[PDB]
């Protein structure tokens, strides 16, 4: 008769919470999904011998269309668990689930996990200061959006700073770099001549996050966009004016160039 | 030899991380701080007991003028982990702190835990939607802060969701409550007059979460200010201009009015 959300973490099967743990473990059946995102410093089989339970992994569509005839009836008459990397209910689409579920007379918990949003301090980036999140996508035939051009400008307008979601084709186990970010954003530029992301641009490179040793990189645009961050995921943040305390942490602990602390504070 | 920023989590022991809970257990010392926020679901004791270590709670004062003096000098021939509420960069100035650790010679590694800024996605209200974020703070003697109102209003203005990270005074066991929050505003209009923050403005209010119940709550001001909202910790949530799906969950979900059901486009 109950239904948990359970969040998996930032990176490896280790990222799940204690509760998150404890619960999963005493639940009849596990579902997964891992189109949203994949937990790059794990596998499946190694989160199912930590839960010691059998994971049933769910695909999109599973889950968008079929969440009430797949995970619902089950959730009736046992403890049922609905995995996700990350923190349950981040992605956008997963809040509506928990109406489903109370369409369907089933009761649902949320159990929490680190998320990138909050995970992106690490970068030295003051919380509070981030504004409006966008999603970097790929021009595909006709189809070249720029929207998240103009959320960093938005942001930027406002001394914000800008966290953007790379694309990534989760079955294909395809990534977008925080390289190919910078390319497209600068060919983006180009056509919208806004003067909002050039190679003068400070940017901020993280990558593994939730690691032991995860890659943190600050720098301009001319001198990062071919430089090599290691495996994905990765998440590129174009912040706004920074606080000299951030503009410290980011030259003593991402490695940036002194410059920064008296031209982008 | 290395210094650990380990996060405990949002509301009781269990919400820290396997992979936090199992690097505390293997440090030599172990130090922490509950004065950036309120774990309401545990007790230092309960804390001391899972890790299996004795815990040096340390005051605002020992850290930000002493961090170095006490915590710094220790990790330079064992391993030490410093405990804290949520995730330990997060609305904090513990960022800060690693770069103390460096000049020192000590090397740091961050541990997430799940935070309040990821943890709001159980509200319903798109998370990439969210903007500037800001804090509620007591007025003290002859000064009273109002920044938070002008926050919420260049927000709105954006169509963008505000969220607010509410007072804290620890050594005095003083948590602004929710209620408190939406006094201070409704008088800091009063003065300002913005029509930013009045009795019909949609607000949203979330306590305790991380707990299994935590009070999750929409509605209009002149309704709400005076509802009892459970036991601190709370954040109050100031949304702008709703999906439909937002406004959907915080009906189904919340228990908002249902004529909010019906957005303004
Ligand atoms: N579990 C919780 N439920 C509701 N509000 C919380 C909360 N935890 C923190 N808060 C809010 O955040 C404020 C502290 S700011 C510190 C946040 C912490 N580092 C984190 O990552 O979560 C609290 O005063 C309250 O306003
Ligand atoms: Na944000």
């Amino acid at each position: 008769m109950v239904l948990y959300f359970i969040g998996l973490g930032l990176y490896d099967e280790r990222d799940i919470t204690v509760k998150g743990l404890e619960i999963a473990k005493k639940c009849d059946y596990v579902f997964a999904e891992f189109y949203t995102s994949l937990m790059a410093g794990t596998t499946l089989g190694r989160i199912q011998k930590l839960i010691g339970k059998e994971i049933r992994v769910l695909s999109r569509e599973d889950v968008e269309l079929n969440f009430e005839n797949i995970v619902l009836p089950l959730a009736k008459e046992n403890d049922v668990a609905f995995l996700t990397p990350g923190d349950p209910l981040v992605a956008t689409t997963h809040a509506e689930l928990r109406i489903r579920a109370k369409r369907a007379g089933v009761e649902s918990y949320v159990i929490h996990a680190p998320s990138i949003y909050s995970a992106v301090g690490i970068t030295g980036l003051h919380i509070y200061k981030f504004g409006k999140s966008a999603t970097v996508a790929y021009p595909e035939g006709n189809w070249f959006p720029t929207s998240y051009y103009d959320v960093i400008k938005e942001n930027a307008e406002r001394g914000l700073h800008t966290l953007m979601f790379l694309d990534i084709k989760a079955e294909k186990r395809m990534y977008m770099t925080a390289n190919e970010a910078m390319e497209l954003l600068l060919k983006v530029e180009d056509m919208k001549k806004g003067g909002v992301f050039t190679d003068d641009t400070l940017v901020v490179v993280l990558a593994r996050a939730g690691s032991l040793n995860p890659t943190i990189r600050a720098g301009y645009v001319k001198d990062l966009i071919r430089e090599d961050f290691g495996d994905p995921p990765h998440i590129l943040i174009v912040p706004g004016k920074l606080h000299i305390v951030e503009a410290e942490y980011l030259v003593e602990i991402a490695g940036a160039p002194r410059e920064i602390l008296r031209v982008n504070v």
